[PDB]
């Protein structure tokens, strides 16, 4: 009789949990907000457990695979109630022709920039070097974001023509990836460039950027609305207006859709669908969970049509339009991963962009996952992904041998050995260890594989420190 | 990785001490400064290899060493390397149980072994056979009490008995256990379970008792006897009964054999806190101080330390703990054990639900022991259960027996959903049969599975899965 809710830190919690305080006032059912670090991440693990949230808060890109592994409760929303919300949206949280959760709202990444500072932002990525010359004998940076999280040095990559996945016969296609394609080589490529040239630090994070743009210390950021609220506080003036265009092309930023999705194990669904369609989906909720943070556009009309007059609103819709809705597919979770490695790794010279993209373009299509061990002692882990419906013979290729792998179903397990040799059971072990480029502290094991279907490769590798 | 730096996640059954355990963290917190959350989720035996696999989980572990050593053949422990002085400090035989592959892959904080508890005011002397418990329930019965209760639905507390007569879960040899010699469906399993059994036909205990029931009723003073561990006895202290810890009654002339646990505790190999995990265990955890703490919210039973055990042992509790755990055996640790222990339970829930005979139930319980595999039954119906197959080094193949069909499936570890209804997420689908009424529970209903296994060499060997489920 209680409804525990999981949802981002950086979105407002905080309002939510007031929402949730109403709801708990009339019915006299509580509501537990809380914020898990990469709670997308760990919900599945304890969902498949029988814990968890009754309600999970996360943008529709992961959703699908969380339904693929039966997470999920279907969601049967009034006609009227659905007539509430914007088509697109519902669109976006449909999976296999069922409604998976409820869209609560849309972002899109924007550009955010001091107007003391820089009273006319620039309109092309082309023109960031030659300000950052400028701001830096001031004392000042022209750009910091996060160089972490793939989700904001997309806009860059795809401006260019870069895609995650292709659509084709109704379907986005998994054989085809346009992360290495010559628009994706040309953004990471000039981002990479911007690095080498000290107008962007490679170790720069999401915390690093707010601080050093909420204080006044560099004169743009590129963020979402939830963002918003924090610059209100400091003492920055600051607009939001379009991202720059790179090449003469304006930047592609995934657009998420904010989307609350019921634990399929709840016994609460009735409640978590009562409070959502009735509480938290209002112009009161809304409202407040907007006062804490801002949520960008709203999936509501009603408080929709009121939020579109915000000019920061105004400017997140465009560059939603400009970008593209991402795929809610499961395969997201591998290519949001393999694209948060390539961008890390070509940042930190570790690699180039050119193999840092080709082993991206091999990972974002994933029938394997890999858990690299920060110890040498214990093995590296190999988990397969379930395939639901290909997957005939599966080589991989290890130092001891090549150990194969055929077929079957659902879930597939095997070790990678760290350099040991432990007798001889059939087993893998990593290669190397093999020397990072740039870095003495960090030695490289890697392992080959080679997927056979009804002809392609992948390349897992582990980073390691050496003391 | 997805493991909270700076912190340490405990997780320990619910019948232990975890209290106890926490304050010892509170130490630990004012010492260090390092934070110590401990939390007692239910099955943890089963959940910490699924959520480990992915790096998650906790920081240490608590439980018997029998599962460690599954844990380890799936690389989910760190190695223990504690210093040769510290390793004196324990048993050495606590030692060897935590140790697999000579690696030594946990601490083992306590020695655990069932004892029979009685009533001193019901019964003035404890009965020495277990022959003699169907005349006194008799007895009893007329008084509107009962000679024994103690949970049936857990093997732990059945294998005393089983094993008495010779029953026993893997042969020693060569230094090593042997894996296709089982020792459940033998005579002396035949025996001992058959007597249970008899017991359960004359209404000398009844098939639903378990922990909770066999716990209520001895502690109210509705039944003369019990069997349980020292975790239990603190319940007994709030309650109003003198009861008195001995000797489990012999069986055809010969000593109970409890399988003996030792409690230990295992750190995840995916904690970047294990530093801090061994600082904790060592210092803090290992000592009089902190073991009677964790003494004082729940007893220990013989614990594995030298200083306070000696202290224990003047317990005449302690001493008939360890009296039945010198008659017992150390489990093994082998990954096998998970394949042991389901088996002997739903053999022994068949024979006590009538589902099947004696011989029945111990025959497929030998072939369920063998094959090195495991299920997940889940709470509810919307999540699968999960039925791993670990390859140890051979199965040829193994095709599963499913309601929308039979699965067929030919290196590493393989885990394959079985569903109880169809969902939205598929192939290879397979489907629990079922559901499936349980006599005498109205509540509980169950699904089944049967899968095939053809080695390559000699006959080919069946298995049963079972899942049960509450309804409404
Ligand atoms: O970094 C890739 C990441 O992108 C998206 O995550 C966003 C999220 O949409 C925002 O609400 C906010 O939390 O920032 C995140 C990135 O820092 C995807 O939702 C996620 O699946 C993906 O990994
Ligand atoms: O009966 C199956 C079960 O037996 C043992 O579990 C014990 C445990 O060792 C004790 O510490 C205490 O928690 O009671 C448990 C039974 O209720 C084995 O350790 C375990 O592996 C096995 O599944
Ligand atoms: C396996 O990879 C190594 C390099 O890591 C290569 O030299 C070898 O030819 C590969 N083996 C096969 C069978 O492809
Ligand atoms: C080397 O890699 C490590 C990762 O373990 C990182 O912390 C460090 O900053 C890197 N050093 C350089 C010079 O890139
Ligand atoms: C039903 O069977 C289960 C076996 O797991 C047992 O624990 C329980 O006591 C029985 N009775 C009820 C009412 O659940
Ligand atoms: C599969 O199980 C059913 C019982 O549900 C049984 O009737 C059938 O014979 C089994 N099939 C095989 C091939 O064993």
């Amino acid at each position: 009789g209680k409804l525990v809710i999981w949802i981002n830190g950086d979105k407002g919690y905080n309002g939510l949990a007031e929402v949730g305080k109403k709801f708990e006032k009339d019915t006299g059912i509580k509501v537990t907000v809380e914020h898990p670090d990469k709670l997308e991440e760990k919900f599945p693990q304890v969902a498949a457990t029988g814990d968890g949230p009754d309600i999970i808060f996360w943008a529709h890109d992961r959703f699908g695979g969380y339904a693929q592994s039966g997470l999920l409760a279907e969601i049967t929303p009034a006609a009227a109630f659905q007539d509430k919300l914007y088509p697109f949206t519902w669109d976006a949280v449909r999976y296999n022709g069922k409604l998976i959760a409820y869209p609560i709202a849309v972002e899109a990444l924007s550009l955010i920039y001091n107007k003391d500072l820089l009273p006319n932002p620039p309109k092309t990525w082309e023109e960031i070097p030659a300000l950052d010359k400028e701001l830096k004998a001031k004392g000042k940076s022209a750009l910091m974001f996060n160089l972490q999280e793939p989700y904001f040095t997309w806009p860059l990559i795809a401006a260019d023509g870069g895609y995650a996945f292709k659509y084709a016969a109704g379907k986005y296609d998994i054989k085809d990836v346009g992360v290495d394609n010559a628009g994706a080589k040309a953004g990471l490529t000039f981002l990479v460039d911007l690095i080498k040239n000290k107008h962007m630090n490679a170790d720069t994070d999401y915390s690093i950027a707010e601080h050093a743009f909420n204080h006044g210390e560099t004169a743009m950021t590129i963020n979402g609305p939830w963002a918003w609220s924090n610059i209100d506080t400091s003492a920055v003036n600051y607009g939001v207006t379009v991202l720059p265009t790179f090449k003469g092309q304006p930047s592609k930023p995934f657009v998420g859709v904010l989307s609350a999705g019921i634990n399929a194990a709840s016994p609460n669904k009735e409640l978590a669908k009562e409070f959502l369609e009735n509480y938290l989906l209002t112009d009161e909720g809304l409202e407040a969970v907007n006062k804490d943070k801002p949520l960008g556009a709203v999936a509501l009309k009603s408080y929709e049509e009121e939020l579109v007059k915000d000019p920061r609103v105004a400017a997140t819709m465009e560059n939603a339009q400009k970008g593209e809705i991402m795929p809610n597919i499961p395969q997201m979770s591998a290519f949001w991963y393999a694209v948060r490695t390539a961008v890390i790794n070509a940042a930190s010279g570790r690699q180039t962009v050119d193999a840092a993209l080709a082993a991206a373009q091999t990972n974002a299509a994933a029938d394997w996952d890999v858990y690299c061990s920060q110890d040498e002692s214990i093995p590296a882990k190999f988990i397969s992904r379930l395939v639901t419906s290909a997957l005939e013979k599966t080589e991989i290729n290890c130092s001891n041998g090549l150990v194969p792998i055929t077929q079957e179903f659902g879930i597939n397990m095997m070790l990678i050995q760290y350099t040991r040799n432990e007798d001889s059971p059939g087993m893998c072990v990593f290669w190397g260890p093999y020397s990072v480029p740039k870095n003495d502290t960090v030695v490289l094991y890697t392992v080959t594989a080679r997927l056979k279907w009804s002809p392609t490769n992948l390349s897992i590798q582990c980073y390691m420190p050496k003391s």
